[PDB]
C-alpha cells in the first residue's frame, strides 16, 4: 500500500530514476496483504516515459524504417479463453485507427513470466499485447495527443457496443507507458523483464501498490492511472457522478469538435471511485488547463475567513469552489501531465506525504521516507506537505515549484479578483429589502389543525423544539431505541423515519466537526450550473447564500430578487381522487415541471401551501425525489435551481434528507409559525423573536454539519443530491424508480400504503373536531401512545424472577414478552425442523452454554464504580467474560478480593480517546477488542458531562476536574485498512498472549469491510445492532442512525464465507438480547458468542428512568454522587441467576427443536421460515436475502484454529535473544543495530517484558539504552515503559511515540548531515497518540496533528505542522519554530511555549479555550530554561544551544499558551 | 448426447410421465465424455409442466391465499460473486 514518485529536475532521461522506482517498489511488501501463498497479490504498477530507442530498434530489426518524429504505443489487455474476442478486439482497433489516417507499424507480444502469479490471480489473466503507431502526418505533438485520446474513447465504446468482455486499454500516448499487474511489490521485475533492459531510461517515473478489501481480483483495476495515481480512499463519489451527468449536457470546447458526441457519457460503468476522478482529470487536462490548475479546481484548499493568506489565493479558490463541486476524501495524489510532474494532497491532509531533493537535481516523494537509500551527504532539503499543499516539476524548463511558489505563479495567469466582484449576496438583499408586507399571524385553530394532520405532538415541541430555541443545542437522550421500525408500527410514522443514516468504518474516518469547523462550508449558490470547459467572467455570476436553510423573510426577500423567472408547482392532491390519486399527482406535478423549465424558467418553487379539508398534501421527500430525478433523466437539471416550502420541517432529520434528494434550498414556514405562536404566549422569558429565530438557525445548522460530518463530507455541494441514506421499508420499485441510488434490501411499501396513511391522518385532522394535540409517546412511553419494547410489567416481572431465584417466573416473562405483535424484525420469522425431538437431559449442560454470554463494555464514566464492580464479580464467578469499556479502570483492582472475588475485566477496549490506555492495562487482560462504533451513536464520540467527572474520574483518566469530555470521532491511528493492520500489529506485539476484537456497527456494504479486516489478522468480529443503550447521546443519533443486527450479521456471515475465510474469525452480536429465542435465531444467523447488556442493568435495579445524563439516577447505577450511590441494591447473585435462566431456556428450545449442542445449529439457516402478519397489513417484505444459504463446502461453518493468528518478528525477536543479562541478573545494558522502514514497533516486545519483570517504574531512567542508525519504521517505541531509552540517527515515519507509558526517545540527524536542524522534518504525524509519561525530544519539525490527546508527555520539538497540541489534557510542550492553524484546538490541559520570530502566532492560534501571553515569572522561566537545556544536553543541537546562550533578549520571544479551565487551578499564579 | 419426449396420449398429468423421463435421463451415460473425475458433465436438462399444487401450497404455508388461476414461475440465474 503506497504511491511514489521521482523527477529529474532539469529534465534529462536517464536510467537512474527507472532503477530507482524499481528499488522503491521493491521495499513496500510490510503495508501489503502477507498471504499463505506468497504469490497472490492485491494489484501493483508502474508508469514510466516511452524509450523511444528500444521500439526503434525493434521496428528497423522487423524491416521497416524508423521514423523522424516520435512513437505511439499501446498496451491492451484481450481476451484470453477465446480465439474469436482476441481476432475482433485486432479487428475494431485495426479500424478504428486507421480510419484517421496514422500508419500501423504492428503488434507485438510483450514477454511475461507466469511462475510468480498464484492460482485465482491466473484463472482471469488477460492476454497482453502493444501496438505500434507512428505519425506520418507531420501532425505536431499536442494534436497528436488529442487524436490518440479520441481514437481510444472511440475504440471503447466500439467494443462495448458489441458486449465484448475482457476487453481493457492500459494506455496509448506517445509520452508514458504504463506496466500493472496483479502480481507481488517486489516481483515486478520478474514477470516484466522488459523492464530490466539498458534502454529503458526516463525522466519522471510514478508507481503504485494498493490493498483490497476482497480476494477476487480484476486485472484493470491496477493502478497507477492514465495520467493519475491515487491512495486513500473517496468518499462522494455516488454525489459526483451524478453532478456530471447533468454536467455533460452542457459541455463543449472547440480542441474537440466534432468528435465531442462521443465522449458525453464520460464516468462510464465498471470503474472505481480512483477510475471516476481519473476520467475527469483527463478530460479536463486533454482540454487546455494544466495538471496544477485542475489539481486545484477538483481538490482544492480550505478556503478560511483568515489573514494568513494574500487575497489572491482567496479570490481563486472562491473560483475554483465556484465552479466545480469538489471531490472530498482522504487522497495523496501523484499525477502528471506530459509536461507537469504534480504531487498533492487532500483537504484535511489524513495520508502522509514525505518528499527529498538530492545533489543530482533529483527529487524522490513518497508515502515513507525510508524506500530510496540515499546518504545524508547527497541531501539538500527535506519536507512534508500539509493539508492542500502540492508540490511541482516542469519538465520543459526544468524547474521546481513548492506550495507557495506555485500558488503565486498560478494565480496570475487570469485577474481573478476583478471577475469574483460580480457575486451578490442576500444579506445585502434582504437589508435593503424593507420591514414592510409582513403578512398577518395564522390562527390558532388553523395552526393546530394543520399540525395535527402531519402526526405533530406536543412532546415534539417540548423536548426537541424547546432546547432549540432557548439554548442553542440540541436535546440529549441517554438510552437505546426499542421503539418499533417504520413499517411494523401502527401510527402514522413520516416518511423521513424510514430512512436510516450512513458513517464510515474502518476504510474511512469521520470527520471531527468541534475542533476543525474552519473546513466544513455550507455556501450553496444559484445560478451556478454551466459550461466546466470554459474561463469568463460569466461563470462567477449568480447568487450566493450562506446556508441552505432560509427563513420567512429571507425567502420572501429571495423571492423578490428571483421574480418574474421562477415558477410555483403545487404539491397537493385531491382526497377524493380514488384509490390511483398520489400516483396520477406524481404524473402531473413531473410533467408540469419539465413543461414549465422548457419555457424559459430557472427557478422551481415546489409548495404545498394549498392544503386544506378537500386536498392532501404530498410527503415532500417523495414531491422532490420524483422531481429531481425527472430533471436529471431529461437532461435539465443543469438549467433550473430547486426550492422547497415544507411544512412538516421541525427536527434537524428532515433538512438532512431534503438536501440528500436533490434540492437546493428548504423553507419551514409551519415551524416558524410555531415558534412565534409560543413565544408570544410568553414561554421563553425576555428573549426578542429574531434571537430566537436566530439561534433555532445557528442549532439547525449546526446539527447539519454534525449528519454531514458522520460520513467524511466537509462540503455541502458535494453532498447534495447524492442521496447518502438507505430505505428500510420501502418497495424496490419505488426506490428504484424515484430515488437516485439507494438500496432497499427488503422491499416495503409501495404508494398504496403511502396514500392509505396520508389519507387517513388527513382525515383524522379535518373531518374530526379536534380541540388539543396528543401528547404523544415516541421517546418516552405513554398509553396514548406509541408501544415499546421496555413496558413496565415486563421490568417488575423479571426484577422478581431474578430476585426471587425461580424460572417458573421467569418463564412468565419469557411469555409476556414472547406474545405481542411484531416489533423488530426477528418477530416474523418461525422455527421448524424435520427431527424428532430429544429429552432435555441429553444436551449440553449449563456450564459450556453460559461460558457463551458476555456481557458488553460501559464505561466507569456513565456508570456508578459500584455496579461496575458488581457486573465484573458477577461475570468472572460462572466462568465468562466480562467487559471494561472505555474509560480505564483501577489498578488497585488487578488483584483478588479476600473472598476470592477478583474484580478484574477480561477485556480491555481501546477507544478513541485513550483516556486510560498503559502500558499496564494492556497486559492485564486475556482478550483485548478495537471499538470503531458504537451501537447507539454510530460515527460519533462517547460524551460525558461536566460535572459527571468527579476528581476520581479525573485521576482514572489523567483529565482536568470538571470539565466536559468528548471523544474524538474519528481515531487519528486509523486513517485506512493499512493503519488498521498496522494497530493490530501493535497491540498483538505489546501482549503476546491475548486476541483482537474489532467492533462495527450493521449496514449496508459491511460485508466487504469484514472481508477486509478478517486479512488484517483480526480474529473477532463484533457486530452491534441499531437498538442497543449509551450513556448519553443526541436523540437523532439514537433514533435515525444504524440498522438491525439481522442484516449486518446475516451478510457479514454470507461474505465471509464466500471468500474462505470463516474458518478463522468468530462471529459476536448483541444489542436488544433479552430471551432464549432470539439467542437461538441469532445462532441461526451465524453469531457463536452473545452480549446481553441493558437486562443486565435491569437485573441490578435499573428501571428504565431514561436519566443517565443528568447524574440523578434514584436507584444509582449510572451515578457519581454519594447520596444517590448509597442508595444501590444491585448483588452478583441477581446476575448469575439472569445468565442461568437464560442459557437453560435456550437448552430447553434446543432439546424441543431435536439437537444436542449449539455447534449443531450454527450457520444452519434452513430451519427459518417467514410468515407474514396477514392479508389485512400487506407489507411485502422478503425477507429471502437474509435466508440465502451459501455452501461452505470442506469448511466448517465456524472458527476451527487454535489461539490467536501469530505475525512475522520485528527486530524486537533478536533483543530478547540479546538483553539476557537484564531479565537473569537485572543489570544495565547497551545495545546498537541497524534500523531500517521494514521494521515496525521497534521496542515494543521488550517494553512488554520489563513490564510482566519489573513494572511501569521499576528501573531507573536509562537502564537499558538501544542505538539506531537509519529511517526507522513506524510506531517506533510505541507503549515504552520507564527504564528504556532509544536513540535514532536519522529519522523516523509515522506514529512515533504512540501511547507513550514512561520511556524516552530522542531523534537526531547524523553527524555528517549538512542540514539546517530547524528547516527539516524529522519525524511524520500523528506523534505522541495518548502518552501519559516520558520524554521525547527531536532536532527538526514534526508533522500534522502533533501531539494529540497528550496527557503526561513532555516533548521538545523545533517545528510543528498544522493541527498540533489539538485536544491536548497534561504536560508541557516546547516548539522551537512556526506553528499552523487550528493550533491547541481544544486544549483542556497542560501549557504550552512558542518561540516567535515572525510575531504571527496571534493569527494562527484558535483562541477559544486558551490564553496566550508573555512570561512573566521566574519559576515558569526556569522550567523552560531547564528544557531547552536537557534538549541541548541529548541531542546537541546547534539551534537550541545558540538560544541559550542568548538567553536575556530571547526569552522575550516566547508565547506561553494556558488553558482557562486551569486559571483557579494552578498553584503557582501566572499574573502578578 | 441424445434428446427425448414422453407424453401422455389422453392428456391428464400424472406422476408417471416425469418418474420415466428421469429413469431415461438415467441411461445416456455411455453417449457422453467420459472424464477422469467423475463429476465434470457438459449440460444436462429436463422440461416439464409447471406443478400448480407444489407453489400453491408453498404459497398457503406462506400466509397468502391460493388464487383461483394458474400459477406463473419464473427461473432466473443471478450474479454470485
Ligand atoms: C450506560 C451504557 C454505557 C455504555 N458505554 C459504552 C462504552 O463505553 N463503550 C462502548 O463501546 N459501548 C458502550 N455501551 C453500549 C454497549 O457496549 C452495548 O453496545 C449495548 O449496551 C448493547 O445494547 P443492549 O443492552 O440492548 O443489548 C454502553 C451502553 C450503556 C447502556
Ligand atoms: S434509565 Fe438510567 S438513570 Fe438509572 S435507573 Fe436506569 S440506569
Amino acid at each position: 500500500c503506497g504511491v511514489g514518485f521521482i523527477a529529474a529536475i532539469d529534465g534529462k532521461p536517464r536510467r537512474s530514476v527507472v532503477e530507482k522506482g524499481i528499488e522503491a517498489l521493491k521495499a513496500v511488501w510490510h503495508r501489503g496483504a502477507v498471504d499463505a501463498d506468497g504469490k497472490t497479490g492485491d494489484g501493483a504498477g508502474i508508469h514510466v516515459a516511452v524509450p523511444q530507442k528500444f521500439f526503434k530498434d525493434h521496428v528497423k530489426v522487423i524491416g521497416h524504417r524508423a521514423p523522424d518524429n516520435k512513437l505511439a504505443v499501446g498496451q491492451v489487455f484481450l481476451p484470453r479463453i477465446s480465439l474469436d474476442a482476441q481476432e475482433a478486439c485486432r479487428c475494431i482497433v485495426e479500424t478504428e485507427i486507421l480510419a484517421f489516417g496514422y500508419y500501423i507499424y504492428g503488434w507485438r507480444q510483450v514477454p511475461i513470466n507466469v511462475d510468480i502469479i498464484g492460482e485465482k490471480a491466473n484463472a482471469t489473466r488477460p492476454e497482453i499485447e502493444q501496438i505500434i503507431v507512428g505519425n506520418n502526418k507531420g501532425v505536431s505533438d499536442e494534436q497528436f495527443e488529442l487524436d490518440l485520446y479520441i481514437i481510444r474513447r472511440r475504440i471503447e465504446k466500439a467494443v462495448k457496443g458489441e458486449q465484448i468482455n475482457d476487453f481493457y486499454i492500459c494506455s496509448l500516448s506517445a509520452r508514458s507507458i504504463i506496466y500493472k499487474g496483479m502480481f507481488l511489490a517486489e516481483q515486478l521485475t520478474t514477470f516484466y523483464p522488459d523492464l530490466l533492459d539498458e534502454r529503458f531510461e526516463s525522466d519522471f517515473a510514478i508507481y503504485h501498490q494498493r490493498y483490497s478489501t476482497n480476494t477476487f481480483p480484476t486485472w484493470p483495476l491496477a493502478q497507477p492511472f492514465r495520467m493519475l495515481a491515487h491512495n486513500g480512499e473517496i468518499n462522494t463519489v455516488k454525489g459526483n457522478v451524478n453532478w456530471m451527468k447533468a454536467h455533460e449536457t452542457r459541455m463543449e470546447h472547440p480542441a474537440f469538435g466534432t468528435h465531442m458526441q462521443d465522449l458525453k457519457p464520460v464516468i462510464g460503468v465498471g470503474l472505481s471511485d480512483s477510475g471516476s476522478l481519473d476520467t475527469v482529470f483527463e478530460v479536463m487536462v486533454r482540454a487546455g488547463r494544466t495538471a496544477p490548475m485542475v489539481k486545484m479546481m477538483l481538490v482544492p484548499q480550505a478556503l478560511t475567513s483568515s489573514q494568513t493568506t494574500p487575497d489572491n489565493h482567496k479570490a481563486l479558490i472562491q473560483y475554483c469552489n465556484s465552479v466545480m463541486e469538489p471531490w472530498d476524501g482522504p487522497a495523496a495524489l501523484a499525477m502528471t501531465d506530459g509536461r507537469w510532474v504534480v504531487g498533492g494532497m487532500d483537504r484535511n491532509g489524513l495520508r502522509p506525504m514525505r518528499y527529498t531533493i538530492t545533489t543530482d537535481g533529483l527529487i524522490i516523494g513518497g508515502s515513507e521516507t525510508g524506500m530510496v537509500k540515499i546518504d545524508e551527504t547527497q541531501v539538500i532539503e527535506k519536507g512534508r506537505l500539509g493539508p492542500g499543499e502540492m508540490i511541482a516539476v516542469d519538465l520543459q524548463s526544468g524547474k521546481l515549484y513548492r506550495d507557495r511558489e506555485l500558488k503565486d505563479h498560478l494565480a496570475t495567469l487570469k485577474p481573478w479578483d476583478k471577475w469574483v466582484q460580480n457575486t451578490t449576496h442576500l444579506d445585502e438583499l434582504v437589508k435593503t429589502a424593507s420591514l414592510k408586507g409582513e403578512p398577518s399571524d395564522m390562527d390558532k385553530a388553523e395552526l393546530r389543525r394543520r399540525q395535527q394532520a402531519f402526526g405533530l405532538t406536543m412532546e415534539d415541541m417540548e423536548l426537541i423544539l424547546h432546547p432549540m430555541v432557548e439554548d442553542g443545542k440540541e436535546a440529549i437522550g441517554s438510552m437505546g431505541d426499542d421503539s418499533p421500525i417504520a413499517v411494523l408500527s401502527d401510527k402514522y410514522r413520516g416518511l423521513h423515519h424510514f430512512f436510516r443514516q450512513n458513517f464510515s468504518q474502518v476504510t474511512n474516518p469521520p470527520i471531527d466537526s468541534l475542533r476543525e469547523r474552519r473546513v466544513m462550508s455550507l455556501k450553496t449558490r444559484l445560478g451556478n450550473l454551466g459550461n466546466i470547459l470554459d474561463e469568463d467572467e460569466t461563470q462567477t455570476r449568480l447568487l450566493q447564500l450562506e446556508s441552505p436553510v432560509l427563513t420567512t423573510a429571507e425567502f420572501r426577500a429571495m423571492r423578490d430578487y428571483m421574480g418574474d423567472t421562477a415558477a410555483e408547482i403545487d404539491a397537493t392532491f385531491p382526497v377524493d381522487g380514488g384509490p390511483e390519486a398520489l400516483r396520477d399527482a406524481l404524473r402531473r406535478i413531473r410533467q408540469e415541471t419539465e413543461d414549465a423549465v422548457r419555457g424559459g424558467a430557472t427557478h422551481v418553487i415546489l409548495t404545498d401551501e394549498a392544503m386544506g379539508p378537500a386536498r392532501a398534501a404530498i410527503p415532500a421527500i417523495l414531491a422532490t425525489g420524483a422531481v429531481h430525478t425527472h430533471l436529471i433523466r431529461s437532461n435539465l437539471r443543469t438549467f433550473t435551481s430547486l426550492n422547497v416550502r415544507t411544512a412538516e420541517g421541525l427536527d434537524t432529520h428532515y433538512f438532512a434528507v431534503l438536501i440528500g434528494v436533490g434540492a437546493t434550498t428548504v423553507n419551514a414556514y409551519l415551524a416558524q409559525e410555531a415558534i412565534a405562536e409560543r413565544h408570544r404566549r410568553g414561554l421563553f422569558g425576555s428573549m426578542p423573536l429574531e434571537k430566537g429565530m436566530a439561534n433555532y438557525k445557528k442549532a439547525i445548522d449546526d446539527g447539519l454539519l454534525k449528519i454531514m460530518s458522520k460520513m467524511g463530507i466537509s462540503v455541502i455541494s458535494s453532498y447534495r443530491g447524492g442521496g447518502n441514506f438507505e430505505a428500510i421499508g420501502l418497495s424496490r420499485a419505488l426506490v428504484a424508480e424515484h430515488f437516485p441510488a439507494m438500496v432497499s434490501r427488503i422491499s416495503g411499501i409501495g404508494l398504496n400504503g403511502i396514500q392509505k396513511k396520508v389519507l387517513e391522518q388527513h382525515a383524522t385532522a379535518y373531518n374530526e373536531e379536534v380541540v388539543a394535540l396528543p401528547v404523544g409517546g415516541f421517546y418516552r412511553f405513554r398509553k396514548s401512545g406509541d408501544r415499546h419494547g421496555w413496558e413496565g410489567g415486563v421490568i417488575h416481572t423479571l426484577q422478581q424472577a431474578v430476585t426471587n431465584d425461580s424460572y417458573t417466573t421467569f418463564k412468565k416473562y419469557s411469555e409476556q414478552v414472547n406474545k405481542r405483535p411484531p416489533m423488530q424484525l426477528r418477530d416474523l420469522l418461525e422455527l421448524r425442523s424435520t427431527k424428532a425431538p430429544v429429552p432435555v437431559d441429553e444436551v449440553e449442560s449449563i456450564t459450556a452454554i453460559r461460558k457463551r454470554f458476555i456481557t458488553p463494555g460501559m464505561s466507569m464514566g456513565a456508570l456508578s464504580p459500584e455496579a461496575h464492580g458488581t457486573l465484573n464479580v458477577a461475570m468472572n464467578r460462572i466462568g465468562a467474560k466480562s467487559d471494561s469499556g472505555e474509560g480505564g479502570e483501577d489498578p488497585a483492582r488487578f488483584r483478588p478480593d479476600k473472598n476470592g472475588d477478583n474484580w478484574n475485566s477480561a477485556i480491555k477496549q481501546v477507544a478513541s480517546g485513550r483516556f486510560g490506555v498503559t502500558a499496564e492495562y494492556l497486559n492485564q487482560c486475556r482478550e483485548l477488542e478495537i471499538k470503531v462504533a458504537q451501537g447507539a451513536k454510530p460515527g460519533e464520540g462517547g460524551q460525558l458531562p461536566g460535572f459527571k467527572v468527579t476528581e476520581m474520574i479525573a485521576r482514572l483518566r489523567h483529565s482536568t476536574p470538571g470539565v466536559m469530555l468528548i471523544s474524538p470521532p474519528p481515531h487519528h491511528d486509523i486513517y485506512s485498512i493499512e493503519d488498521l493492520a498496522q494497530l493490530i500489529y501493535d497491540l498483538k506485539q505489546i501482549n503476546p498472549d491475548a486476541k483482537v476484537t474489532v467492533k462495527l456497527v450493521s449496514r449496508s456494504g459491511i460485508g466487504t469491510i469484514a472481508a477486509g479486516v478478517a486479512k488484517a489478522n483480526a480474529d473477532i468480529i463484533l457486530i452491534s445492532g441499531n437498538s442497543g443503550g449509551t450513556g448519553a447521546s443526541p436523540q437523532t443519533s439514537i433514533k435515525f442512525a444504524g440498522l438491525p443486527w439481522e442484516m449486518g450479521l446475516s451478510e457479514v456471515h454470507q461474505v465471509l464465507t464466500l471468500n474462505r475465510l470463516r474458518h478463522r474469525v468468530r462471529l459476536r452480536t448483541d444489542g436488544g438480547l433479552k430471551t432464549g429465542r432470539d439467542i437461538v435465531i441469532a445462532a441461526m444467523l451465524g453469531a457463536e458468542e452473545f452480549g446481553i447488556g441493558t437486562a443486565s442493568l435491569i437485573a441490578m435495579g435499573c428501571i428504565m428512568v431514561r436519566q443517565c445524563h443528568s447524574n440523578t439516577c434514584p436507584v444509582g447505577v449510572c451515578v457519581q454522587d454519594d447520596k444517590l450511590r448509597q442508595k444501590f441494591v444491585g448483588t452478583p447473585e441477581k446476575v448469575v441467576n439472569l445468565f442461568t435462566f437464560l442459557a437453560e431456556e435456550v437448552r430447553e428450545i434446543l432439546a424441543g427443536l431435536g439437537f444436542r449442542s449449539l455447534n449443531e445449529v450454527i450457520g444452519r439457516t434452513d430451519l427459518l421460515h417467514q410468515v407474514s402478519r396477514g392479508a389485512e397489513h400487506l407489507d411485502d417484505l422478503d425477507l429471502n436475502p437474509r435466508l440465502a444459504q451459501v455452501d461452505p463446502g470442506e469448511n466448517a461453518r465456524y472458527c476451527t484454529l487454535q489461539g490467536r493468528n501469530e505475525v512475522p518478528d520485528t527486530l524486537d525477536a533478536r533483543i530478547v535473544a540479546d538483553a539476557r543479562p537484564l531479565f537473569e541478573e537485572g543489570e544495565k545494558m547497551q545495545l546498537a543495530y541497524n534500523a531500517r522502514n521494514t521494521q515496525r514497533a521497534i521496542g515494543t516486545r521488550l517494553s512488554s517484558m520489563v513490564t510482566r519483570k519489573f513494572g511501569m517504574f521499576g528501573l531507573q531512567p536509562g537502564h537499558i539504552t538501544i542505538r539506531l542508525r537509519g529511517t526507522a519504521g513506524q510506531s517506533l517505541g510505541a507503549f515504552a515503559v520507564q527504564g528504556i531509552k532509544l536513540e535514532v540517527m536519522g529519522d523516523a515515519n509515522d506514529y512515533v511515540g504512540k501511547g507513550l507509558s514512561g520511556g524516552t526517545i530522542v531523534v537526531r540527524p547524523t553527524t555528517s548531515s549538512p542540514l539546517e536542524t530547524n528547516k527539516n522534518t524529522i519525524i511524520g504525524n500523528t506523534v505522541l497518540y495518548g502518552a501519559t509519561a516520558g520524554k521525547l525530544f527531536a532536532a527538526g519539525q514534526a508533522g500534522e496533528r502533533f501531539a494529540v490527546r497528550n496527557s503526561g508527555a513532555t516533548v521538545v520539538v523545533e517545528g510543528c505542522g498544522s493541527n498540533g497540541c489539538e485536544y491536548m489534557t497534561g504536560g508541557t510542550a516546547v516548539i522551537l519554530g512556526r506553528v499552523g492553524d487550528n493550533f491547541a484546538a481544544g486544549m483542556t490541559g497542560g501549557m504550552a511555549y512558542v518561540y516567535d520570530l515572525d510575531d504571527s502566532l496571534p493569527l494562527y492560534i484558535n483562541d477559544e479555550s486558551v490564553i496566550f501571553q508573555r512570561i512573566e515569572v521566574g519559576h515558569y522561566e526556569s522550567q523552560l530554561k531547564h528544557l531547552i537545556e536537557e534538549h541541548v544536553t541529548e541531542t546537541q543541537s546547534r539551534f537550541a544551544a545558540e538560544i541559550l546562550n542568548d538567553w536575556a533578549r530571547e526569552v522575550t520571544k516566547f508565547w506561553q499558551v494556558v488553558p482557562k479551565e486551569m486559571l483557579n487551578r494552578l498553584e503557582v499564579p501566572v499574573h502578578l
